[PDB]
Parts: structure tokens; C-alpha cells; sequence
């Protein structure tokens, strides 16, 4: 699976996670201490933290190590980022270009 699909939509309540203070490491933290190349993007007033991870396998646990779990307090949620973007078949490519792909 060359481009798999692995990243997470964290919701959380908590409006002070949105800042630089410190409040943030710790949700980062929950997610990061799993995975190193885990990557985080907040989305402010959209009250969304998509986190991307390397493999689809922490993506899992970091579901159940966290969610409803009470984030310092508040009840945070995740969801599964359904896929990376649209999809569909659409109209073919052009032909190809020199390329040598290496083994997997």
C-alpha cells in the first residue's frame, strides 16, 4: 500500500489545547509518545486536530489510549479520517515517464 490512509480527527473541547502555553504538549504527548513522526494540525474555530501517523497500527491504539477518556478533564473525541482525499475514478492520466521504483 504505497499511499495508505492513516491519520486521526481529534475533537477537543478544551479551548486552551489551541495554544501555545503548554496545554497542548499534553494532548500531542497522548498521541506522539506511540508514534515520533506522528504529525499534529490544529484547526482553530474548527475546534479539529487532524493527527497523521506513519503506520495505520498506532492510529489505532492511539483511538482506545484516548477518546471519550476524560482529557484532563473534558471528554475528548476521535474519529477516522475517512481517507486522504476524493477518489473516484476520473479521467486517465497521460502517458507515463521514465522512473525506476525501487523493491518494498
Amino acid at each position: 500500500g504505497s499511499s495508505g490512509s492513516s491519520g486521526l480527527i481529534a475533537c477537543v473541547a478544551n479551548d486552551d489545547v489551541f495554544s501555545e502555553s503548554e496545554t497542548r504538549a499534553k494532548f500531542e504527548s497522548l498521541f506522539r509518545t506511540y508514534d515520533k513522526d506522528t504529525t499534529f494540525q490544529y484547526f482553530k474555530s474548527f475546534k479539529r486536530v487532524r493527527i497523521n501517523f506513519s503506520n495505520p497500527l498506532s492510529a489505532a491504539d492511539a483511538r482506545l489510549r484516548l477518546h471519550k477518556t476524560e482529557f484532563l478533564g473534558k471528554e475528548m473525541k476521535l474519529y477516522f479520517a475517512q481517507t486522504l482525499h476524493i477518489g473516484s475514478s476520473h479521467l486517465a492520466p497521460p502517458n507515463p515517464d521514465k522512473s525506476g521504483p525501487s523493491s518494498g
